[PDB]
């Protein structure tokens, strides 16, 4: 797994 921590750059699924 994988999952972004904190919205850090654009790789995260929390940024929308």
């Amino acid at each position: 797994n994988d999952d972004c921590e904190l919205c850090v750059n654009v790789a995260c699924t929390g940024c929308l």
